[PDB]
């Protein structure tokens, strides 16, 4: 009966609500964050942090940019028990820091640009999203996440990566504030 | 029947639903404008108008300080045919600048501290709120909506506002960038 497909419409509802509040959730962290803290320095985990549980990472690194080299600042977290940064080898780094686009690679094992690099293979990455971070079109750093297993981004998961990542370099920005 | 009590949830469901995504409206708009700005001055405008659509409000204004002065340096948006501002000779914006707490005055009328002031009552202003937008503890500014009607904001709404005008404030400390 019509009424058993009044079950499947509120269990759509709810899951699309659970799904916008979590956005929602990402950004009120962001927010406070940059708020809270009174140097540039001291954002970079937090926010790399605040992005690992919003996606659920395996890792998430955040690190700053001279001109299109990576700076030693950074901040990072990682379910493992010590972060690799080897994002300075990465393919998919260097294509977001030269395109200023996002770079998903949702199978490692399928981009053979990519498959063959040890160091996917000896930290076990599966899929791979970096981002770049772009305030106006100053490119201030990129922001990586890892993951051990293959991904498959949602259409709404994809606009909340290049809202938060928008976000984030309005953040940086305003953090050298002196 | 408890298949009636069905549509009392997804009627529920829904309009949170409906709430959180205009919460996300309003942040989304916030961040692009000021990634598409270039200047300072150029980004007043749009936020102010930004909160009258999602406020429904019939006039905004959001008005720059130097130290507790009003600048002259301000954005706004009107339903009427003219923006008349009189923030510096409102008692409520006063309170803001001073205490740097958000002021809500549901219903002018009963404010006696408010009810008798000349630009209340001659533009019709039924209810009030101002809100410092203060960055780490710099005040900014202040973003004043304004209504001919009471209201009676949710829970939900004044949680936006606090955050939309924390995002602001890292919005207009990244705009000074050159």
């Amino acid at each position: 009966q019509r009424a058993a497909e009044t079950y499947d419409l509120l269990k759509q509802r709810t899951e699309e609500l659970r799904r916008a509040n979590a956005q929602m959730s990402l950004l009120t962290v962001l927010v406070q964050v940059t708020q809270a803290s009174n140097s540039l320095e001291a954002i970079l985990t937090p926010i790399a942090t605040a992005f690992a549980e919003s996606f659920a990472v395996n890792a998430c690194i955040l690190q700053m940019l001279e001109g299109q080299t990576l700076s030693t600042i950074q901040g990072f977290y990682s379910q493992q028990g010590t972060v690799n940064n080897w994002l300075n080898q990465d393919p998919l780094t260097n294509e977001a820091i030269a395109t200023g686009q996002i770079q998903v690679a949702a199978n490692i094992a399928k981009d053979p640009k990519l498959a063959s690099i040890s160091q996917y293979q000896d930290n076990g990455i599966q899929s791979h999203v970096v981002i770049p971070i772009t305030y106006r079109n100053e490119m201030l750093g990129v922001l990586s996440l890892q993951w051990q297993q293959p991904i498959s981004l949602r259409e709404d998961e994809l606009t909340l990566i290049h809202l938060s990542a928008q976000l984030v370099a309005i953040a940086l920005t305003s953090s050298r504030c002196s």
